[PDB]
């Protein structure tokens, strides 16, 4: 189903974000695979432009179009999986992921999605 959210980054992860005249982007995405997992991976390599700072490079190809702001993707993959890196608190509408089932939360259209690194 279509699912349009918005990716919060702070903490100075913003300062890798390709627009650096705000700290969020906004996703627009038309797959029922969308999880955590695949999420993570594609803002890894695609939204934080510095390598390292996100997720670490621990990991198939089934490719599916994705707006970024008002920019296409053609290479989001539903078969990546990335963990957040440790010390990055993640947030779903201003609460912790961990009262959400974290990795097994189902993400929803309109969905306000916060990393914040203590690092």
């Amino acid at each position: 189903m279509k699912v349009k959210i918005e990716l919060k980054f702070l903490g100075g992860l913003e300062s890798y974000l390709e627009d650096k005249s705000k700290n969020y982007v906004t996703l627009e995405i038309d797959s029922k695979e969308l999880n955590f997992e695949n999420l993570i991976a594609f803002i890894r390599d695609n939204i934080i432009e510095k390598k390292f700072v996100f997720s670490d490079y621990d990991i198939d190809e089934k490719l599916c179009k994705v707006m970024v702001d008002n920019k296409e993707y053609s290479n989001y993959n539903l078969k990546d999986k990335a963990k957040i890196k440790p010390g990055i608190i993640v947030l779903v509408n201003e609460y912790d992921w961990e009262i959400l089932g974290t990795y097994s939360y189902q993400i929803k259209n309109d969905d306000k999605i916060c990393f914040l690194s203590t690092l």
